[PDB]
């Protein structure tokens, strides 16, 4: 596949949709999803959420030029704000000359929290849990042999204590679960309910909450990009000077949360519209992203930007990226399915990797524009 | 308006819409926008973002029962996830019994950052700017005289320094701008560009970034709610125990970021779908929310939960809430306009106050659910 889509930005929506259909070999049914309004049947929409009175459209677009570990990919995006799709495409185009984006990811590991209260000896109860951890993990893994067979399942438990809160001593177990191609909420919440009685018995305490954590910092996706000085030369500035300007903008985000919030917002401008295009939960991805940005105790930049020993600009993005290929709207929305077909993704972690490549490109695009804009 | 809508959840989408239309006195044409697909025409969509090949629908729903400062409102919501709308409505129902939600907000103040580099004397340059702040403010305001007549405009400036960074000394000026009914980005960006050359003259440095901050912590909206033990009582649990249990769950969020992330995610479940329904930028609201949550250095809960001197559960939400009735896609999207008509909001800060009321409701619902399961 060739994702370059020359002239794409200047074609009609119909011709854009044709060129896409040609490259991918989309069926007639697939193409017709996007040709008339109302691809989401009201019966489906009415089953998705409560009190439904209609539907609400946002534009559906495709970013061009993306390349992931050497393979071209087309990226669907749903969003209301101008400049995002263009910026992402243009930066992807530059990326290509230097090998495109390089990506990797963790196993799709999600946490369930099991909160236990009413223990007079939480630090001792913690060791009681850890001593019996294989037994707890085995129980969690009982039900879902499907998941086990698919190469998923509960992998580990950690236990943390907060022994002096204004509400008294707390113990929190984390069930750590490989959820394969799901976002993971149902899977881990189900396991957490299952093991709660065994934990109460071990600790002599009362399970309160048993619920996924959205700070999915064991489910990390990573992207890299590289850009040379020649590619960033403008009418006003040498490529070398633009690179220095981009590094200045990065340091600024790194030190000032007022800039970091805007800097990270730009990353999410790239990521959330792909989450939406694939029927996934963008509030989850948002919460994970921003909470991860302040894990150090300082709210900083999710991306990094550096100059390498060749003077090339090199950027990274590593962050939690919980997404699914199955579950909820990703399954039931005809266009969410179409998006997955356009992308070509075979696992959730592959989708996650494309998400961080798009987020990294968007951040690059935003900084470049800010860095090159003449004083007026 | 009476926002109660008995049996709404069980009517068809057509019947729900007809009922909303009657309540509000919507025109046939207004109702047609929701009764038929394709309210966002392809020529509008194609001009809204780049590389457009179509549109993408989410469900459009209305939460019932909400009451803000004594007045019933209907709340439109666009999202993919089940339970959000039902929880919002049910928690609003409980709120009503005790006065509904009480809300307030600050003036719509937004920061514009102007980053200055290449001076060996940032700390001195800062005082040079402050000495001439009135000049700077006047220049910013000359740039947007309509905004000033609408009752907004540049109100102040604050200057921050970072004298030692890995990339050398920086100075950052913030314009503080009342943006009235806009979210504020394009408004404040324009003022930042305008003052930049004057700031270069004053400091002798080079302006780099000129750009709003999404950490909109001078644009706060605030909501309160109160719930009695009677209301929270279940088959299994007394009301007082549920309240204690909620208080426990809040303490847990307040100390553990792994919980706070989920806790705050629940609030944004309530908020973001209102932002989408009104054509507003949900990435901006998210970034302001989660960055505010960690302003202390520790990533904590946006809401608070307490028991008052009467034993009632009382909750708050105060957070940045930059939204617009004008600007961006708010005016472009015919259903964003319809949403504003359903809401009946006359100012952006009014919509911001509804947003935090719905966020507070959603968080309450999430925790009521866990304290009783």
């Amino acid at each position: 596949l060739d994702s370059r889509l020359p002239a794409f930005r200047n074609l009609s929506p119909a011709a854009r949709l044709d060129h896409i259909g040609q490259l991918l070999g989309l069926s007639h049914d697939d193409v017709s999803l996007l040709a008339n309004a109302g691809a989401l049947p009201m019966d489906i929409a009415n089953g998705m959420i409560e009190n439904v009175i209609g539907t609400f459209e946002l534009p559906y677009a495709v970013a061009s030029n993306f390349q992931i570990n050497g393979r071209d990919v087309l990226v669907p995006l749903v969003v209301e704000e101008p400049s995002i799709v263009a910026a992402a495409s243009y930066m992807a185009k530059l990326a290509r000359a230097n090998g495109g984006f390089t990506t990797s990811s963790s196993a799709p590991l999600m946490h369930a929290q099991v909160q236990i209260v009413g223990i007079q000896d939480p630090l001792n109860a913690r060791l009681s849990l850890l001593r019996r951890k294989d037994e707890i993990i085995e129980l969690a893994n009982r039900k879902d042999q499907l998941l086990n067979s698919l190469g998923g399942g509960c992998r580990d438990i950690e236990v943390h204590t907060f022994a002096d809160t204004p509400r008294g001593p707390m113990l929190v177990a984390h069930l750590i679960v490989d959820v394969r191609d799901a976002m993971g909420a149902n899977t881990v919440n189900t396991m957490a309910e299952a093991v709660a009685p065994l934990m109460e018995a071990i600790t002599g305490g009362q399970v309160r909450l048993r619920i996924l954590s959205n700070l999915a910092d064991l489910r990390l996706a990573r992207a890299q990009v590289r850009i040379t000085p020649q590619q960033l030369e403008t009418a006003e500035f040498s490529g070398e000077a633009v690179i220095e300007g981009i590094l200045d903008a990065y340091a600024f985000a790194a030190v000032d949360p007022y800039r970091a919030a805007t800097h990270n917002k730009g990353i999410m401008n790239g990521i959330d519209p792909l989450i939406v295009a694939t029927g996934n939960d963008w509030r989850a991805v948002e919460a994970g992203a921003h909470a991860y940005a302040c894990r150090s105790g300082h709210y900083g930049s999710l991306t990094t930007w550096e100059k390498d020993n060749n003077g090339h600009l090199v950027g990274t993005l590593e962050m939690p990226m919980p997404v699914g290929l199955v579950g909820g709207a990703t399954k039931t929305h005809p266009l969410a399915q179409l998006s997955l077909r356009i992308l070509g993704v075979k696992t959730a972690q592959a989708l996650a990797e494309i998400a961080v490549a798009v987020g990294l490109a968007q951040n690059l695009g935003a900084m470049r524009a800010l860095a090159t804009e003449g004083i007026q």
